[PDB]
């Protein structure tokens, strides 16, 4: 099980190399056809609940945070927006007691986020900008806390090499963990498929 | 978390190499969507309350420093103006008792500052003259403790380096310690977006 | 059974190691996921009483500390202020016979503490600054005698060490004796925990 | 209880180290917060009265010092001005049985302050000049046994050291103790205090 | 607080390198916005006052030089001429009890001074001679005990380096101390600024 460290928020490639295992083999070697699959080990409840809201075309959207936090107890709270991941295709504003205020750019149509902080609690909201006209726009799902997205991924046939893209998401808490799987495929000169499976441990990390 | 140190009225620069972190993932390397936080760890509050006034084209504006120092006490009070820091489009005069004159240059139209010292603590007091004709003049926001330009930052895509200015207002007090946050972006060959994160610690020195 | 040595009004910390205890299971080591209790062995009643009161935007308080002792002994009285323990948005004037007064900072809002002295005892007077506009703020729990910080606690994975913030009030009475149970988790190489249990003994010192 | 040992009229300074203590805790060291109180062990009270006047500008003053020596029994006295004290801006002239004369220096506006004796006992004198064209000038307090400046204090983040200067009044009277308390805060690396608590007994010493 | 070294009547110069600090930025460097302060730490006030005069053209003056020392208590006088610092466009003559003439040369018109010791306190003096005919010349203001004449300066933008002249009074007195402060200015490539803080610290001496 090899060991990977990541910060929250960080995204990282990863490189491995397969030489020493397609080469005695002979033919083409590698092949596209990569499977990862995701564990838990160690991984900490959130106390927050992510959101999910709609608005019409060039509209002024605004809502509340204060139904994001189910705690079970009447204490105190204080709210926060995390700067260092600001919305891409708006601007929002944070008021009192959770108030806050989504303000679309002009002509935008599509998915928007931003990340906000409850007594250090960290959570999503997302937001679909509708079209002028046509329909409702689909919502997509929560970003994980650590995430491959498999589309970016290739394999660089002429050396037996394999990248992708690691990604943690700002809401993954510090010492969790999490196990990777990959199963890689090969063909012999013969046209006919081997196999070879591998785990990465991915424990979160910080600052200092 | 790098160390910093700054003095109070400097203004200094500071550069950050990258050629470890993206020359291996290819393609152009830096993005240009650098983003910047600030949080403050240790300061202390601040004992004066800085103004903003305004006077007509070519008038000469009176006023008085006794209503910026809400001391709970009858002790007693100076008046004093730095002189290293002049404003640049005026002359000051510093009467009895806090009573100060401005004496705006001809044909000015702008902002004009100056610091003055009330019993040891320093502030800001901001001028803005009006145009002889036309609309009035915005009241521009004060000056943190410490700031960087967003107007000035530039990144040496040719050798992967990025450039900022640091600059410490007069009025921060020694000793006081503030946190920066980067978080930098990269691109590679084939379009995959990269993400880093850093921070230093900006801590107030002083002379000897 | 451990012993450990506090005086009143201090705040020092304390590292524990388990790398006697973790290493050899292999696995992971620490996981955080520390519980902390506190149980009496020798603890003396107060023969004060703490107290609570509310003040308005900006308004100066009154009140009188002498209903706070119920000697039901006949004895003189006399009233002190522990001037080491300031008001940190506020000043106090002790006044004739067990009144006082206090004075808020203007623009203050949120809770205040400063603590008395009555005959040679020691309690705590919170004193509540409500806003001007907007919902009341609710009451805080009184400090105890001793207490730990939960959010000011980390593990360190590279030494499997841990560390916690151990405080104790002014209102500690010397010669007491406290007793705190630590039960610290660790986990396999599958997320299996293993769990651990230690106390110590926390007695009350002075000067000398 | 560490001793410390002053003469009337001395000003000395202390200097103490605190890296046995903070070096551990990490974080940022020091925080430049530290709080001082003075308490009595053995005090006896003073024989004689201290006393305060008023003076026009450029106008010479007359007193008597015979009703400040308010001795319950019938003995012989007799007045002496300490010449190792002298004023800062005026000349004194001791006269016949108790009285004197202040002649203030041409243009002079503040406050100047000189001590007498009677019969062996010591006291002090305030003598206030108002300004000729503005506001009489406030009374200020008589000085302390013993006083630490506050303004006159600094900590030394490279060596984690603290400094501040003690001082004696001429009119302490020798034998006499006092017991002077600190405490001093530190921080963690995120901004959160320890505190740690100290005290020291000053005995009044004399010359051989 | 790097150290300098003046006596009294003495006009030396200073150069200051700023290559070390200008050479990474780029752009041109150094620009001519240097800003000076002084401030006194150890200064004895003077015992004698200055005086200001004047004349008509081609008119012998005649004056005194008892009412220049305000002496508080009776005591011996003798007055006397420092010869080292002779007038430039005249010739004086020193008489008995403090009387003296000055004696113009013909044709000339402006300002000359001359230097008086009165009891070992040193002195300024300052004749202006009017025109024949014209309005009245001003009085100009006095030499302070040590200056820096802001019209010679020069940046020697090649090299990097700053020049100034520092002139001492003779009326300065030994083992006193007077604080400079210096802020220059410096642009970077782009055409924005940056700022640099020093200091030096000026004790008068002597020679034997």
């Amino acid at each position: 099980c090899e060991s990977i460290s990541a910060r929250p928020g960080e995204v990282n490639g990863v490189m491995v190399s397969y030489v020493a295992w397609s080469a005695p083999l002979g033919g083409h070697g590698l092949t596209n056809k990569t499977t990862f699959e995701f564990e838990n080990v160690s991984v900490t409840e959130p106390l927050v609940n992510s959101a999910f809201e709609r608005t019409p075309f060039n509209t002024t959207l605004a809502g509340s945070l204060a139904a994001l936090f189910p705690n079970p107890e009447g204490e105190a709270v204080e709210y926060e927006i995390l700067e260092l991941y600001p919305p891409v295709n708006g601007i929002v504003e944070l008021g009192e007691n959770g108030a806050f205020t989504y303000r679309p750019a002009t002509s935008f149509t599509g998915i928007d986020r931003f990340w906000f902080s409850i007594n250090g609690n960290v959570g999503e909201f997302v937001i679909a900008v509708d079209p002028a006209q046509g329909p409702q726009i689909a919502q997509p799902p929560f970003t994980p806390a650590v995430y491959v997205p498999l589309s970016r991924r290739e394999v660089n046939k002429q050396t037996q090499a394999l990248r992708f893209v690691l990604g943690v998401s700002p809401a993954a808490k510090p010492a969790d963990i999490y196990r990777l799987n990959i199963r890689q495929a090969a063909i012999d000169c013969e046209g006919n498929e081997y196999f070879h499976i591998s785990c990465y441990d991915i424990s979160i990390g910080s600052c200092g």
